[PDB]
């Protein structure tokens, strides 16, 4: 083990991150972003990732960007990150192999499938996880959201079940594995990011044992395609070192940003009680329509009279900003508002920037719900051809642990100590919190 001599962790520049709010990391983003800002404006280059970079915090430019994916830019992560998600992770792809992976997570993440069959699990794993809830006493709610996104996406991708030791000991995997991606890439023993790849190998294992467990399933029941294992073998023409990257990374993607979500609404909500009386509200008269009725699981009906949910939902997204940038390369000389971006040279649009203009929302560092009651303006999950596709699974995700959450319990910042300081939130604690039952 290299005993290496101190310096920032990180990428340089940046610290701890990718682009994404991850809790417990060490970031200099906030600062580095005002000041280059506040120096050159809203346009502007730097060396980021290890290249010539132009950052944007021009929300016109942002949106040109991601229309013009395959055209004049295309998604570019530094090739580092390749050791980590793999040559065929579609997160970093693009091409033809990343239109085929983007239809197949399309179908897994289908409105129709919400419907039929995630919304019924949404609910048993949000229950299985605040059942397990204790009163006055302080845990991060960080962790336990993750817990929660990671099963639902562990049961559905590989119908691993909650609690089982195989799926408790995934996940702490998949804590080490990820935390390589805004770690420096230095691969020497002892680093963050050579542990990630260590916990990259072990995961692949992990996968290949269970994708030689279904070819055996598959092969029993035609004598099945239920999880997203199952299916791709079944209905894509995958290569085995393919079928292992996309699971790894739907994995990832299904429970790293869904949870930071869940943590920002438990933050915002504390501080703001009147909206909390108003989910309240909402969610007993649904709870009330459903007892007159006789029913005890939640339906499709039921996720459709959640409205200031949805509010809560759009404005947690919107002030919380789980994504501030993403990875972009010019793929020919672009000029915009009479600055060259060179061909070749990273792009960084800052998609948080538009959410925060007061040219666009009035009092933009005030969780406002209610502005929602009266999107261009409006790109958490992103824009053009790569939008989140599990935006909508996201928002049903947030929209009944909320439901239960507010029904079930009343939280409290461990202590009194985090007022949201624009731009950026950070959890480098996890947020801890600690709730009481309502009884
Ligand atoms: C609050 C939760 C989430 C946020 C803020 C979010 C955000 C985003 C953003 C900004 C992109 C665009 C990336 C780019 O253009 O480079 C994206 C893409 C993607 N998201 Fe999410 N996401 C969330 C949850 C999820 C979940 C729960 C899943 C799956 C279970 C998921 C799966 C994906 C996939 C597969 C892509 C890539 C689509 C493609 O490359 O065509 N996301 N997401
Ligand atoms: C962070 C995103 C939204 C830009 C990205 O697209 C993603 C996962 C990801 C994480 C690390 C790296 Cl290095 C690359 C991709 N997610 C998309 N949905 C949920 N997460
Ligand atoms: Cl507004
Ligand atoms: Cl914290």
């Amino acid at each position: 083990r290299f005993n290496l001599p101190p310096g920032k962790s990180g990428w340089p520049f940046l610290g701890e991150t990718i682009g994404y709010l991850k809790p417990y990391t060490a970031t200099t983003l906030g600062d580095f972003m005002q000041q280059h800002v506040s120096k050159y404006g809203k346009i502007y280059r730097s060396n980021l990732f290890g290249e010539p970079t132009i950052v944007s915090a021009d929300a016109g430019l942002n949106r040109f960007i991601l229309q013009n994916e395959g055209r004049l830019f295309e998604c570019s992560y530094p090739r580092s990150i390749g050791g980590i998600l793999g040559k065929w992770s579609m997160l970093v792809l693009v091409g033809d192999m990343h239109r085929d992976m983007r239809s197949i997570s399309l179908n897994f993440l289908s409105h129709a499938r919400l419907r039929t069959i995630l919304l019924k699990d949404v609910e048993r794993h949000t229950l299985f996880v605040l059942d397990s809830w204790q009163q006055n006493s302080i845990f991060s709610a960080q962790d336990e959201a993750k817990k929660f996104t990671f099963n639902l996406m562990a049961k559905h991708i590989m119908s691993m079940d909650p609690g089982e030791e195989e799926t408790e000991q995934l996940k702490k995997e998949y804590v080490t594995f990820m935390k390589g991606v805004v770690s420096a890439p230095l691969n020497l023993p002892g680093t963050a990011y050579h542990k990630a790849l260590q916990s990259r190998a072990t995961i692949l294992k992990f996968i290949e044992r269970k994708m030689e467990e279904r070819k055996l399933d598959i092969k029993e029941e035609d004598q099945t395609d239920d999880d997203l294992l199952g299916w791709v073998l079944k209905h894509s023409n995958l290569s085995t070192e393919q079928i292992l990257d996309l699971i790894l990374s739907l994995l990832f993607a299904g429970h790293e940003t869904s949870s930071v979500a869940i943590a920002l609404a438990i933050f915002f909500l504390q501080a703001c009680p009147k909206a909390v009386e108003e989910l309240r509200e909402e969610h007993l008269e649904i709870a009330r329509a459903k007892k007159e009725l006789g029913e005890s699981e939640l339906n499709w009906d039921d996720y459709k009279k959640m409205d200031f949910t949805q509010c809560v939902i759009n404005e947690t997204l919107r002030l919380g900003n789980v994504v501030r940038f993403l990875h972009r390369k010019a793929l020919k000389d672009v000029r915009y508002k009479g600055y060259d971006i060179p061909s070749g040279w990273k792009v960084l649009p800052v998609i948080s920037a538009v959410h925060l203009d007061n040219s666009r929302y009035d009092q933009p560092n005030l969780f406002n719900p209610w502005r929602w009651q009266q999107g261009n303006n409006y790109m958490p999950f992103g824009g053009g051809p790569r939008l989140c596709a599990g935006s909508e699974l996201a928002k049903l995700e947030m929209a009944v642990f909320i439901h239960h959450l507010v029904l079930k319990f009343n939280w409290e910042l461990a202590e009194d100590d985090k007022p949201f300081a624009f731009p950026f939130v950070d959890f480098p604690n996890g947020l801890l919190i600690r709730v009481s039952r309502i009884l």
